[PDB]
C-alpha cells in the first residue's frame, strides 16, 4: 500500500480531548459575564493566592 500514516488528524479525540476546563467556563462567566468594575490593572496581586 502508500501511506505511512498521513491521513489522520481531524482531532478525534485524542483520548482526552473533552472535560479540559469546562465547566468552568460555564457557570464562572456566567457571572463575569457583565460585571462593572471590569480590571484595569490586572494582575496586580501576588503570583498565586
Amino acid at each position: 500500500m502508500v501511506a505511512a500514516a498521513m491521513l489522520l488528524r481531524s482531532c478525534p479525540v485524542l483520548s482526552q480531548g473533552p472535560t479540559g476546563l469546562l465547566g468552568k467556563v460555564a457557570k464562572t462567566y456566567q457571572f463575569l459575564f457583565s460585571i462593572g468594575r471590569c480590571p484595569i490593572l490586572a494582575t496586580q496581586g501576588p503570583t498565586c493566592s
